[PDB]
């Protein structure tokens, strides 16, 4: 039990976030969980850390506090993220700074710090949560900042997979379709379902299972795994 | 009730089931309590009553018929199909013969095509199914020094039809996926070749039967995935090493 | 014999004839084939009639071309068929016909041509696939176009790698729905709508794509989509 | 009456090849770079600036609208490239790469696009890199993959967005191109980074851009001009 692997999960307060915290706990990992807003936990194997993930300082804190508490860092799930649907010509300098802060710098900084720790242990797993919009964008869903920002995460997943190829660190991505959260109003479900060839929305368990499959799949790196009800496969 | 649940278990057809990857899928499917129709050119019958064995040339329409017929006769339903039968040839393209062409077309394409047509007819009929094919990462990432035009042709075909049929069967409850392995450690790969075959992956080691098997079973239970190609390949598909 | 020589398959109708003309205009001699092709007045176009599924047709084509023109420099695989049909309905005859034209058609000539191109240390082989390979559609059931042309996209990357160090380049052009005579103006309205740009392609679009690949010496193993955006996302 | 093209990173060798090729086609050209001397040619308007700044995009577009009355085409060719282990990358490496590679595409594209949308017609092409789709062991470049990889995907995303508006959006993904930046003692090594075993020439990329410029039925396409890099492992 001081033998358990430690995962760092970002955006841990959100809907997929909690689901991931719970599932990693269920698979005998200790968790360092991080959010803008996260509150401390009863569970002595869940260490929470609150901070703005886009700030280099926050990343420094996550890992430092994680090493001090548990003795190591083995995995990282990059789940901090914002989405914005807006016509490209209408986006403002504020829309830009906000997406580049959360989706890009909030990947880059912990990923760098967590990777240092793994490289030195000769072992690890980085998984980032991306979006099927990267590979398959849609007419009627304008989100140029999502493609820019998440598409860079797909490509850097493959790049780091190569860079860390002989080091024992594996680097993967899960690209979901539209996932039912509380923050998605009940009225919007008929049309959101219709965004997927299968005609259902995703469920949190769908994505969480993909992450845990990749966590335990020791021959998989550089892989982008689509959990999107068919979205990436073709046009519906 | 538990007896009721046994006599009504999911049913998978597994092709190329005799050894290596296929024989591993049989056991893994049994471990999750599927019943199994295992086929191979020469599979011997099993002592497990929940494995039905059917010996035959998978490239013939008549074998596909039989597999499903005897499948239905013995278990009443067909839920899933793993196209695992496959041949692989390494040969410069300009030296490939008519015989090589027929052999690969037959097993890799006709093999896939007939059983898939018949299994899908049943899955459509009952409104739910899973079809998964085993392909190669040479489809998406071929390599200088590994000349295998026929594998690309035939397996590249399976990759494309996997997405095609995922769209066609979108509204029917039938999911369609592939697993695209790297070079997997099998008895048919003698020890002398292992260190060479290992450097065929960015990660510098060979794949295991367990890796490919777990990918198929993960797709099997992943009710929100269709038309997906899951590369299990030590990073081959990701980039150049 | 200074003029480069191209073999163009499915030369008779549609893209293929557009292709003969384009390559003639760039000073190539042409060996042109299809089931029904008729002899040409042009001394620089030699026609060969035959069923491209048969190894004998390929054998004729290459040897007749080496006879008249003394070499082979390029091959454009443009013979092809297409069948819209529910997968569970496809028949043995549907299977043999598609495999024969789409796959065997490609294999025999590509093999004989590639051998000539390898000995010389130079060549270009380009194949016409379809955007349904990467981007198939709900309501366009074509399992056989996918098996068939998908194998061509993949073999394109494969032979690109294999001929890598030899100076032979292998590419593919993957069109959307292209406006031939074969499509009644009844259909045009419906077919335009299978592209994000809401426009059918012209023959010019595909032909210029082939001619571009043919003069782009640093491109190999590429799939160039000429598809009004079909491959790029969901409309 | 002549079409108008904006070309970023116009002082680089690719940049200068593009300027000439578009002039050979009778376009008027707005050419920007950090340092670019004014032009003799009434038909080439140069704007000096740092493209990482939004202010610079504003100026480029309004100056082209001022001089020539329209913008038909945008070529994003500004770029930097850093080879460095991911774990050694500094705040300054980061801000630099994000500035030139992402911001340097984004603002200029947003302004040129507003103009093209108004006329109902246009072309946006961006020069990315083969490392996005085919990264290489021993070429560590996380920031290049992060920045140019966003470019590829926005390329397909804007092709869908502008789909019914008459604006085409495409990309050219080159291999290693023979440039003054690469000394001759290095060529034999860079050649080996393509399955084909040679480096590219300026004209290979330039023709690719001009081909896409004249190809009215292509949008959302990444065209790989890379000696086979994207196609497989060599």
């Amino acid at each position: 039990r001081n033998q358990q692997k430690v995962v760092v999960i970002t955006g841990a307060s959100q809907g997929i976030g909690a689901g991931l915290v719970r599932a990693y706990r269920d698979r005998n990992y200790r968790v360092v969980a991080t959010s803008r807003s996260i509150k401390p936990s009863a569970d002595p194997d869940i260490h929470t850390v609150a901070g703005d993930i886009s700030k280099p300082e926050t990343a420094d804190r996550i890992v430092r506090e994680g090493i001090e508490r548990f003795g190591r860092i083995d995995s990282l799930v990059n789940n901090a993220g914002v989405f914005l649907a807006k016509p490209f010509v209408e986006m403002t300098q504020e829309d830009y700074d906000h997406n580049l802060g959360v989706n890009v710098a909030g990947f880059f900084h912990i990923t760098q710090r967590a990777a240092a720790e793994m490289l030195k242990q000769g072992s690890g797993h980085i998984v980032s949560i991306t979006t099927s919009l990267v590979d398959q964008p849609m007419v009627g869903m304008p989100s140029a900042l999502a493609s820019l920002t998440k598409g860079g995460l797909n490509a850097v997943t493959r790049s780091l997979a190569m860079e860390f190829s002989r080091s024992g660190v594996r680097v993967n991505a899960v690209s979901p379709g539209v996932i039912k959260t509380p923050m998605h109003p009940a009225e919007t479900h008929s049309t959101l379902a219709g965004l997927h060839p299968v005609g259902r929305m995703g469920e949190i368990r769908d994505v969480v299972d993909a992450v845990l499959y990749l966590e335990h799949a020791g021959f998989i790196t550089g892989e982008i795994l689509h959990v999107d009800g068919g979205q990436n496969a073709g046009r519906w």
